[PDB]
Formats: C-alpha cells, structure tokens, sequence
C-alpha cells in the first residue's frame, strides 16, 4: 500500500525486532534505511551519554524510510507525454492520481515531521536530498543508452539516486545525539559509502542475473540503456559493445552479444572491486565509534551486502 | 480597478522579485529551467508575493526596523514558489491541458515530469526556508505543504459528490488556497518582529482573504466567457469539483443532482446544470459568502496603523470582490 499509516506500523514493528535483537546480543527493502538510522543512532546516543534514544532519533527513522517509499511512488508514475487522446482513460487503468497523492502526501508529512524536529541543519541536509533526487530523475531519460558516460559521473547519479539519502540519515543520526562535527562527518561518509557499494552490487547483481534467465533480459538494466558499473569498465574495452548500445540492440540478439562482451571484459570484476572499496571506506568511516555490538552490526552490514556476489 | 494600480506601492519590490524567480531553480538541469519558466512567464498576477510585501512593510515599520530584510525578500519568492509547484501538481491531478493561453507541464514533459518538477520545487522552497533559519516559520509551511496534500486527496475523494457541505468545502478551499496566504502573511509578521497578537491577526487577514479570493474564483468560472477564462464555463463543475455556487444551487434546484451524479454522461447535461445554477440562488450567495469572508479580513488589519501598506491591504479585499480577472 501507498499509506503513511501502514508504512509507520510497519517500520515500528521491524525496528521493535531488530532492537531486541541488538539487546540479546549486547557487547557481543523497507528495512535497511530505518535500520541504519536505529544503528548510528544507537551507537552515537552511547558516545553522547544519552541513555535512550530521543523522540528525533525515532522518527528520523520514519522519515528516511518516508522519503525513501515516496521516491519509489513518485518514479513509478507513467509517461503519458505524446497521447492526443484517452489520457483519463491510462490515468485510470493505472490509478495515476492515487500514486501521486499518496506521494505527495508522503513526501509532506516527512517534511511536517522533520520541521517539528527543529532541527534546522538536518532540514537542510534532507531538503537538498530530496532536490537531488527529483532533479536526477528528470534528466535520467537523456542519458540511457549514452556511452560517453564516465565512472565518476555514474557514482554521481548513483549518489543523488540512493546514496546520498542514505549518507544524509546516518549524519543526522549522529547530529541528533549530539556527537562532535567530526563524528557526524564520519557518519555521513559511513552511510555515503555504504550507499555506493549497495548500489554498485545492485547492479552487478542485475547484470549477473540478466545473463542466466532463460527468457530474452528485456527488464534489465543494460537493455533499457541503463549503463551501471560492470558496462562501463567494460566499454574501455569493447569498441564493439559501444557499436551495440549505440545501435539500442537493434539487432537481432545483439543484446545477448553485449552481455556476454561484457562478461568477457573483466568488468564485473572490476566492478566487484569498486564495490569492494566502498564498503571499505565505510567500515573505516566507523572506527571512531568504540567497539559495541552496533559498530559490529554496522561493519557486517557492509560484509553482507558485498557477500550477495561473493 | 487595475492590478498594477493596487500594487504600485509595492512594484519596485515585485519587480525585483520577478528578475529573481528564474534562477531560483537553477541553471543546470534544462527541462527543469524550462517547465519553470513555463509557469513563471505565464502571467501570474504575483498577488502572494505582493501581500507578502505589503505586510512585511506595515509590520517592519510598527517594529521600528529600517528596511525590510533579506529574509522577507526571500519569503516573498518562497512563496510565489510554493504556489506555483501546487499549481503544476493541480494540472497533473486535473488532467487540465491549458494554464493561461500555454500548454501545462504535464502536456509537454508527461506526468512523471510534471511531478518531479512539483516535487523539486516543493523541496527547493523548503530548502530555501530553512537558510532563513526561523524554526517558527519552517513549521507553519511546512504544514501548508502538507494542507495542499490533504486537500488535494479530499478533493480527489469527493468528486461529483452533492452531499458535500459548505464548511467542507471551505476547509477545502482553506487547503487549496488559503492557508498558504495566511502562512505567508503570519511568516511576514514573525519576520519583522511584532507581537504574537499582531502574528496572529496578520494569519487571520491572510485566511480570510485567501477564502475570499478562491470563492471569487469559484465565481468567475460559471460567470466570465470562455476565453476570458482559456477553459469553457463552469469547468470545475464538469469535472466534479462542486464549488460554492454549485453547493447553494443544489439546496433549490435538485435536478442538478441527478445531472451532476450521472457526471454528464448526457448531451448538453452541462450546459443544463450550468442554467441550473444561473436559474438559483448560488452565484449570489456565493458573492456574499466572499464579502462576508472580506469583511473579517479587513476587520483583522485594524490591529496595524494606519498606512498606505494597511490601505493597500483593505483595498486587496475591495479589489477582490468587484473583480472580473
């Protein structure tokens, strides 16, 4: 469902799961943005001195994930640019209105929320996301199928897409608990880097599954244009694989062509190491924090996001 | 009585307004620069702006400030910005194909456009608010924000419903539209820095006003030509928005019910509804709904001395209800 209402219990009800078990373990997706935002926040109330999370460290939690859903909502809703006619009629067989104003709605009462948080630095911080996010996604039709796109401009969209959101909810985690400037900018850099290497598995993953289906990979990300890290690396090596993107696969197979160009190039593995030094620059982002069964937490979620290619 | 003539005392500061507003998108994202000059250079007649103006200056000057500040300055194009992204969200939901003469955003870029760049906007003018730094302020938009969410899934929820009530529809009307202007006219108020009391009659004239304004919007599309307007008459109605004229209509002419229940789905049903409505009462009372609601926004500004800024504030509300737009 579309619902603020559904979307609080439900992340209530996995942050209650997630915190019981940090308890059992002391010193020892909808999901993964509460989740980050529970773990700095734990970790960085402790270094604080606080003795429970405030009530901005819980819904900081709901906002992320808010702004999260909404995001998703929004981007789904279709192009009906060009139709001179039955408009109403694909707005209705596809509940356009509906997904439109439960994002908008979404979207609002994150904001409502976050400004009676008070907080004037995180509203800043999460303002400037939300800019990105749209602003990106406007553009994102112009650059499918372009080749000339490089590895840093890609780690740039795929910062505005997910990882700058991501960074913005472990900073400001940590700017809740009153932490010093430069444990918040540890916490930014922990949740940016983590972003990136989620990203970057995300799409050698869809890759990776592209090229074992059965059926023609038409959904995936390199036959819509869409040209992730294991495409690019590759395209350094493959004047044939541009020739065919370029063409958008105009001939027959020729998508099957490209994928296995790009599984002979190394790409993915270079990919993979991309990926790989992410995650290590976010584990090294947390070792200003003490050792505690949530700095352990959020290493292993770096470990199990590059574990789902190993 | 013409617009620039109301606005004269404040025209310099709106013309600076109207050289800003462009760039306040930005310059690096094409589409979004150009669905924003899009409604920007339609022809708005910037009137939240210039009441933003207007109480900015009758406030500063009871306060004892100098000038007027950056930061009513930058509430004023804020504003015009809010405005603008919940009237491009409006397009989307209407699935209207014309605003002023030009082509919708949606009608040019899709629906996916057309949101996202309502989205950014919404965001750009949050952003923009919190380097004000008014945590005061901050909160009151961002529940107008919300408020627009709220009426649009309340007007979307109601559509061609004739046992809506006239106190809905001016929470409605509130959502849409005045809870904005009196966000925008409290917000000029905290700015200059008079009293909570005087903050809280400057929200008051705002509501007021801003009801004020949409009923006689709600008005001109029954009374004005077809392209006085760019849409036919009676426009909301054929779609199921059910507008003050409409609400007082049905309480005497109940064929408009089972006109407006079968959403039109007969030849000249709306042309029939529409002399329904002219054949009543509504048009009327609905002007006097208007007046009664100006009349309180002209008894709210009494808290202010007397100035051309007060003046041109009562004038507003006078200009409103002879208006022909």
């Amino acid at each position: 469902s579309h619902m603020s209402v559904s979307s609080l219990l439900e992340v209530v009800a996995d942050d209650l799961l997630k915190l019981n078990n940090n308890l059992k373990s002391l010193v020892g997706g909808k999901r993964l943005r509460p989740a980050l935002v529970f773990l700095v926040s734990r970790a960085t109330a402790e270094l604080a001195g606080l003795l429970e999370l405030t009530t901005e460290h819980q819904r900081l939690a709901e906002i992320i994930e808010m702004i999260h859903t909404a995001s998703l909502i929004h981007d789904d809703v279709i192009d009906d640019s060009g139709m001179r006619r039955g408009k109403e009629t694909i707005h209705q067989l596809y509940g356009t209105r509906v997904a439109v104003l439960a994002g908008d709605f979404m979207f609002a009462q994150s904001s409502w929320f976050l400004a009676n948080l008070e907080n004037i630095e995180v509203i800043k911080l999460i303002s400037q996301v939300i800019k990105d996010f749209a602003s990106g996604e406007i553009k994102q039709a112009s650059t499918l199928f372009d080749c000339d796109i490089t590895l840093d401009d890609y780690l740039l969209k795929s910062y505005y897409k997910t990882a700058s959101l991501i960074a913005a909810s472990t900073r400001s985690a940590a700017i809740f608990s009153g932490v010093s400037t430069a444990i918040c900018e540890q916490m930014y850099e922990y949740g940016r880097n983590l972003g990136l290497s989620f990203q970057v598995v995300d799409d050698i993953l869809d890759f990776t599954q592209s090229a074992e289906q059965l059926g023609k990979p038409a959904g995936s990300d390199l036959a819509k244009g869409n040209l992730t890290a294991p495409v690019i690396f590759a395209l350094q090596d493959e004047p044939q694989l541009r020739e065919i993107i370029d063409s958008e696969f105009s001939e027959t197979n020729s998508l099957a062509t490209a994928i296995e160009l790009v599984h002979r190039s190394g790409g993915i593995k270079r990919a993979h190491e991309l990926a790989r030094e992410k995650g290590e620059i976010a584990i090294q982002s947390l070792q200003c924090l003490p050792r505690s069964e949530f700095r352990s937490t959020l290493e292993n979620m770096v470990k199990y996001n590059l574990e789902r290619i190993d």
